[PDB]
């Protein structure tokens, strides 16, 4: 686990992107803010391991936005930044009905003609995830961050998901159009 405290002192280098807090509005860096300390320790580590130079390709996480930052810290200084960010309250959207509300119902329904699940079953009905479970909260983060996601997963361009493959069998049967619903509602979901 870490301690928050110290954290606070560590994450110099993030603050222009993210926030002092983990809110920043840049519509594509994700809010940290009030995410799971275990998911974020884990996207941590895994961005560490493949946004360093000579990185194996397709090992960890790779962001181009990140190469090499992470790259002085040890594991406990990436749970102490884990636990700081946790520890702060995150912030809701605006979810456009013109998007959302068809958003809601892949969100609630999924695509059962499709065999793709729901997403409450993990991620909850208000989007607050379960961080004992290796869930990450969605609830109120940037629309353009979380539809990024969905792409990459469905392109393989994120594949850090493999200790449970679920994400990429998800992502698998989202359109593009599902993709910009589903981040809208997800982006106004408390
Ligand atoms: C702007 C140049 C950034 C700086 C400085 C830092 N981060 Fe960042 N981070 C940035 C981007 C664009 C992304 C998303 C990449 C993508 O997938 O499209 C991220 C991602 C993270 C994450 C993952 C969050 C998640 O919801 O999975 C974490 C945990 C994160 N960043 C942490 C973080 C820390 C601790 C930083 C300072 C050491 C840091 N980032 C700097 C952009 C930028
Ligand atoms: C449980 C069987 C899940 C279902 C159904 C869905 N998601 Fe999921 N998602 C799950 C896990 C275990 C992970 C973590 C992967 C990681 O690297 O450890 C996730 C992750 C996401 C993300 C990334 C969040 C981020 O901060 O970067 C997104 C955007 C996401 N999931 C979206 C999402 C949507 C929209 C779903 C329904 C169509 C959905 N997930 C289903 C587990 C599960």
């Amino acid at each position: 686990a870490g301690d928050a405290e110290a954290g606070q002192g560590k994450v110099a280098v993030c603050g222009a992107c993210h926030g002092v807090d983990g809110n920043s509005p840049a519509p594509n860096f994700p809010k940290l803010a009030g995410q799971g300390e275990r998911y974020l320790l884990k996207q941590l580590q895994d961005i560490k391991a493949g946004s360093t130079p000579g990185a194996p390709e397709g090992v960890g996480r790779k962001v181009l936005e990140m190469t090499g930052m992470l790259d002085p810290l040890s594991d406990q200084d990436l749970e102490d930044i884990a636990a700081y960010f946790s520890s702060q309250k995150g912030s809701v959207g605006y979810a456009d009905p013109a998007l959302a509300k068809q958003g809601e119902k892949l969100f609630r329904g999924g695509k059962l003609d499709q065999g793709m699940p729901a997403c409450t079953g993990c991620h909850a009905p208000n989007g607050v995830g379960n961080d004992l479970a290796g869930f990450p909260k969605l609830g109120g983060q940037h629309a353009a961050y979380t539809a990024k996601q969905l792409t990459d997963f469905r392109e393989g361009n994120r594949t850090n998901d493999g200790d449970t493959m679920i994400m990429r069998g998800v992502a698998a049967k989202l359109s593009n159009k599902d993709i910009e619903a589903l981040s809208s509602y997800i982006q106004g979901l408390h």
